[PDB]
């Protein structure tokens, strides 16, 4: 669709936030012949997904990112980028954790054979570990009604936590403590009894839809510069600007309420024909002036409070002889999920020397904690997943050195009762537009859910060009 | 043909006299020639002194064998294969003399008759092992051919582990099928030999259903191909041995030099010989070409056929062939029984195929035939003693093929050449070459109807490079 | 922007070429040759004893610019091998005797070639040498258009007419003739004649000759393969082409190799002999003018001979000779005039034997017999058929039944330009649409022709790809 009309005078549309929402609004802004000037806060792109390189050489990142199947936003963007083949497809596995056998793990293997969501019952019907033959029959009875039912009835179950849900479902207490508990933190890194079931059935609708949907993928390199270079080299090829350490410290406003300026943190003074907030939903709240605060679309705002998440490295002296090539559910009441880096990731391959990346979830209780008392909690954790190759006390394998990236407010916390309080893209403020993964878009809080508000929101932009050329 | 080409073939095994054949129908001439004094190869009998045939090997004839059921009724000879009933029995080494068996019902369809003979037998596998076994069996099945082949990096115990077929599955059920089609345990065979085996209980109805040939293969077989291919004025020659691939400077086929230095010259040259054979027979300036150099991977695999003729009819026996779920034997049956030519009412015959034998083929003929009574001791315990107490040996034969079919290991599928050669008028046919059927007879057959469908395709070339 | 991938079949001179100049122009050229052997018609094999053996006794001339500018675009200027501007031929009157033009450096063309002639008494008469200029006169006077109107005559038949005598004819143009295209003046277009004869009146050393300094595979064709693949260019030996698959349109989808290998590209060329291309073309392209007109071009039969000898010829030339035999053609003593195969006390001779219709059928030993009956008369004192003097080490008889095609007259109509009217195919070879005859030269420039019509494409070419991509 960005490609239809040439405009007669470009638009200069100024975006706060080089995030996967800023950049994507952006790139499609770019790519209908406007003008985006996108500012970045601070001296790294990609926001959630940033990452930066230490002394020896070595990346960490803001978090582990997973690439789906059914990311179709997310799958147009990278092709249209030309970087499909950056994207390492691993095998159609949903490997996890035990945590009763120390060492063991048990896997949900989908036949490349069986179409969707075929090859989903039968990764169920064939693992013997995780469920038992009763337990399968229960699950299959309380899921069925869902997997049938369409998007009207999916947003009816935003009222419901997933262990309420599951409950009233008649799916057992000890399926939802097995197998919810892991996917629950890999979405929100909440546990089932906090996160909303519409949540759930938005990933359980990845194993129905397309066959390789619920497949799993890791980027070859450090997403700053193997995805958010591709779409700013994209965005200057067309007459974008795209501008680090550039904080907006406030919205100034003009008499009738509309925008005036975005003033940066210097003083500086940046003006355009549209304004773009693409800064997360806590940042965005504290930044509203006084004369929006009561008007619904922005008062709604104060139900999106964003949830804590710790990102674990740690680079050990040996290379582990028993990893894999995939993502991993710890299945651990500290840990959510993990992979071995030196493994999955191309441009982090090392032959001798293995990194372990770790999903830090719940971390409401440990953010303010140290990063010795975090890395001593999983050391613990890795002694139960390893247990003859990692030992707390440093016994076996030896931490050569760590990274401990905190985010106390990072995507917004997934709790019922949030859907109609996510605002749409075109604000009731004349010039003002929204873009982001907590806006109203049906991917979740996500990589995808980000692209997507991006995409709608350069959309409702164009579709405003008319009045906003007039306004100018 | 404006002219018929005349091509030469090394080779009277099925793919020689396949090959044969359909160039003869395409009105071309062909000219086989043969090594030994008998004809098949693989398939090859002898009469002894006694009058008596003993037999190169056990073969069995399937209902999933289409290019075998088509020559047989391009030549009128349907009436030879003795159909035996559609049953799989099974020996219990558990309980010595007791047999078990998957019966398919004629009345349902494929795979129905075959999931109804597993749910009816409740001896060889429970009620949980067959749920498991179904489970990891069905994605494979639904399976198109790119999956199959992509099957062909994992042994057979290897993939039935990752499918969550049970270890006792794969020991009791495939440790019986393995040795049946390539005389190796599942340990060592390719998995993509197991799926297109299992592709005759799912494909037609009587895919996996069983024959006999009515008689020894040379005369009952091989001499309706050799009678065929000489009225439509081909050559067929016995003790015409290749002892050399001679060349023109530019590196084709200048001649094919028979042992007693005799120069055989045609337009095309085929070599229907066993893999082992035409790697030692290729020549040097040929040997790093990529096409000849990947059959070092295709090694023939040991195999002996045993067979005992006692002095009494034995009263426990079967008009089939059975899976003797032995440590040393493989299939076996009672050739005075399934076989019309080899009938006899008061002597019964025991053919049996002794399978893994790499250590074996090296070992004497009474060693062998101790090995074989041993283990007939166990399958009949009220009829057979091995110190003959009970029943007692007139005579025996053991035929040894040290380097038979080729051991179908994972990874030789890149390995198995195309019919065309890439060196011009030099052709390959043999069950070895590139064709779906396994390493079998219908894969002999397949690849000589695959070989001069090759050679009548590139008539013009051919036809223009002799003048 | 975006270079082109073009699959060419047959890495002889003319594919060879073909695949370097399109490297040049920044496209990715994929050379697939049938054979484990470069060259094609140029091609030779090494034997158990080491020695090479060739498919025939190529002469480079001063008046091949093409061949000229490949050689030193890949600075290899100095692996040809440059003999005196001689033409030496032997007496069949007088066995073991030898005459020859020779061309004076100090004067240029055509001087230097009317010196030979006028220089010569042996070959031709003072009446024959003024008749022969009479009659050749009107013709080097004469532009392109006269030589073009000059292809419906036989060689014998155009001599006649221009009142050349008859045994000038036999004498001289029949060893010309051989030499050219392995056939006799009376089958030869004169075509073919004038356009050999120019190279003695355009340039002064348009008729000097060279050897390539060893084996062509690796002397020649090896430097253009590792020019090819330094720029990005695939070659790859034993990938022949067992059909032309196409779209429903006409135009090509994939060529198909014989190990059933689909290769894909945004242009086609076949570099192969008419021979073969006439044996692949689809039965949709078979009644287009352009395809049909192809039937005309026949491969014409030669056999090349080579005969190692124990010891070392006492009478021999650093020079290629014109035997003037009813069963040979030109023939060289290798071990003298090739730098690679030399050998002080072995000499082996390199011989052309045409025309070879009714011996390519023949056994090598007839063959070897019939050389050295006709050796006996060039060598009389030095080589005997009953081996009575100089004795056979051992031979290598190369035929190649289909060869050049048989420039017979009105073939030239029949020849096709570089530039198919097939969307995305192109036809390049020595029997394409370029004035330098069935030659080396004429190889390389319908290579150079055929990557000269693909890069003028270019446009035409890379917007059917992405169009194809929807
Ligand atoms: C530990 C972790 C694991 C995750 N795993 C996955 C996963 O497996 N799969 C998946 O799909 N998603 C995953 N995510 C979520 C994903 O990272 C986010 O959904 C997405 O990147 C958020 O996109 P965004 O552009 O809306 O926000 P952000 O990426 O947070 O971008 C907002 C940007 O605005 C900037 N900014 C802030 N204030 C200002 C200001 N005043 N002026 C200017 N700029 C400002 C910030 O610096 C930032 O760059 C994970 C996240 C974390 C933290
Ligand atoms: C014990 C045993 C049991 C078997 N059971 C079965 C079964 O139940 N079902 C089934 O389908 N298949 C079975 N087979 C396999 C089957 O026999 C073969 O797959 C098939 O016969 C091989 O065909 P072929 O023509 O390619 O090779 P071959 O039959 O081996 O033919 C090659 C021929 O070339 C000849 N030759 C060799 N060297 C030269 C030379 N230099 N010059 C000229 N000729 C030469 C040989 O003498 C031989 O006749 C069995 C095989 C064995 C040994
Ligand atoms: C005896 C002899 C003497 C000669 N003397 C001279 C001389 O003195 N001077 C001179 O200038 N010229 C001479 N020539 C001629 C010269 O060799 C040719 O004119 C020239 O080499 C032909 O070039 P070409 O590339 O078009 O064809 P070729 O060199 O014949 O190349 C065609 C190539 O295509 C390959 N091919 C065929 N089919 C397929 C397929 N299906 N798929 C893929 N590849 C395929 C062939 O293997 C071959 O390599 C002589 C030739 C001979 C035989
Ligand atoms: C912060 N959002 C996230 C974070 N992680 N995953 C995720 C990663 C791995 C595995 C899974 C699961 F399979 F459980 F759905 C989800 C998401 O799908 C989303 Cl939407
Ligand atoms: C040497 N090849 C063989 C040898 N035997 N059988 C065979 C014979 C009897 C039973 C079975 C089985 F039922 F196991 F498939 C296979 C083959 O199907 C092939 Cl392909
Ligand atoms: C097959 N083509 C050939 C073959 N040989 N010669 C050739 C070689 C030596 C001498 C002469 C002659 F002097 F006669 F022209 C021609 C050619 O000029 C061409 Cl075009």
């Amino acid at each position: 669709f960005r490609n239809s009309e040439q405009p007669t005078k470009p638009l200069q549309v100024v975006i706060a936030g080089a995030g996967l929402a800023g950049l994507s609004t952006a790139k499609y802004l770019a790519d209908a012949g406007h003008k985006p000037i996108l500012l970045e806060a601070r001296d790294v792109l990609g926001g959630k997904i940033a990452a930066w390189k230490d002394e020896d050489g070595d990346w960490y990142e803001t978090g582990l990112h997973i690439f789906f199947g059914a990311y179709p936003n997310i799958q147009n963007l990278f092709g249209e980028l030309g970087i499909n083949d950056r994207l390492q497809w691993k095998e159609h596995s949903m490997i996890f954790a035990m945590p009763n056998k120390p060492g063991e793990f048990s896997r949900f293997d989908f036949p490349e054979t069986l179409p969707a969501p075929l090859n989903g019952i039968w990764a169920i019907l064939r693992n013997n570990e995780m469920l038992t033959w009763p337990e399968k029959v229960k699950f299959a009875l309380g899921l069925l009604p869902a997997m049938v039912g369409g998007q009207a009835y999916v947003e009816a179950q935003d009222g419901f936590t997933v262990s309420e849900w599951m409950k009233k479902q008649g799916v057992p207490d000890r399926v939802n403590d097995e197998v919810f508990i892991a996917m629950s933190k890999a979405l929100n890194f909440i546990n089932p009894d906090e996160l909303s079931m519409q949540c759930i059935l938005i990933a359980l609708n990845r194993f129905l839809q397309e066959k390789h949907g619920s497949k799993m993928a890791f980027l070859d390199g450090n997403p700053p510069e193997r995805l958010c270079m591709p779409i700013v080299d994209h965005v200057r090829s067309l007459g974008g600007e795209v501008r680090l350490n550039s904080r907006i410290q406030k919205i100034e406003l003009n008499p009738d309420g509309t925008v005036k300026h975005f003033a940066l943190t210097d003083g500086t003074q940046i003006t355009g024909d549209a304004y773009v907030f693409a800064t997360p939903v806590d940042i965005l709240k504290l930044l509203v002036p006084q004369e929006w605060k009561e008007i619904s679309y922005f008062k709604k705002l104060e139900k999106l409070v964003g949830v804590p998440v710790i990102n674990v490295h740690i680079w050990f002296d040996r290379k582990l002889k028993n990893t894999y090539d995939h993502l991993l559910f710890s299945r651990s009441s500290l840990l959510s999920v993990y992979a071995d880096m030196s493994v999955t990731c191309k441009e982090y391959y090392d032959p001798n020397r293995s990194m372990l990346e770790l999903v830090f979830a719940p971390a409401e209780e440990w953010v303010g904690r140290s990063d010795t008392e975090i890395i001593e909690a999983t050391m613990q954790e890795l002694a139960k997943l390893f247990p003859d190759e990692i030992a707390a006390d440093q016994s076996k394998a030896k931490i050569l050195k760590y990274h401990v990236v905190k985010t106390p407010r990072s995507v917004y916390k997934t709790i019922p009762d949030c859907e109609p309080c996510r605002p749409l893209q075109r604000s009731p403020i004349e010039g003002f537009y929204l873009a982001g993964d907590y806006t109203k878009q049906k991917y979740l809080a996500s990589m995808e859910g980000a692209v997507l508000s991006g995409k709608l929101c350069a959309q409702s932009v164009v579709e405003d060009y008319k009045m906003l050329s007039r306004r100018s």
